[PDB]
């Protein structure tokens, strides 16, 4: 499990760290092109999974996708998320990744625009 509002470097002039009506904290205010970077995962055993907690009122998908190395580096996944109902209203949404091991530099790269609380790296 990573916290989006704990990245160690970000590419954007818009992104703030946002609360949550939980108490929580992440990430919003996301435009298209922009970065989150997370350096030195260790996804340890094994990865074929990507879990995260989001929220849109977006009126078109923003496409999340998960880069190895560098924002053009190995692509081992996308999460594509629609409206969740509003910004607020968050929902832990899934996709499949390439199997992963090892230590890696993480950048999620976004499309559009979407509120991230966290996100977590599992094996199916
Ligand atoms: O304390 C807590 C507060 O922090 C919390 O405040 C919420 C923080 O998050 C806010 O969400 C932002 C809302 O504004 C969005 O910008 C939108 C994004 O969509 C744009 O339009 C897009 C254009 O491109 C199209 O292709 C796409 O389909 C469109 O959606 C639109 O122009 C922008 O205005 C930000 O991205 C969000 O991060 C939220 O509103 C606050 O309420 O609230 C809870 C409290 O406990
Ligand atoms: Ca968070």
């Amino acid at each position: 499990k990573i916290e989006s509002e704990e990245y160690n470097s970000l590419k954007s002039s818009t992104i703030q760290t946002i609360g949550t009506s939980d108490g929580g904290s992440g990430i919003g205010y996301i435009e298209s092109g922009d970065y989150l970077v997370f350096n030195k995962i260790n996804f340890g055993n094994g990865a074929n999974s990507f879990k995260a907690r989001v929220a849109s009122g977006a009126d078109t998908p923003t496409n999340i996708q998960l880069r190895l190395g560098s924002p053009t580096g190995t692509l081992i996944g996308t999460l594509t998320v629609a409206s969740t109902g509003g910004w607020n209203n968050y929902e832990e949404k899934s996709c499949s990744i390439t199997n992963t091991t090892g230590q890696h530099d993480l950048y999620l790269v976004f499309s559009g625009p979407v509120n991230i609380d966290y996100f977590i790296f599992d094996s199916n």
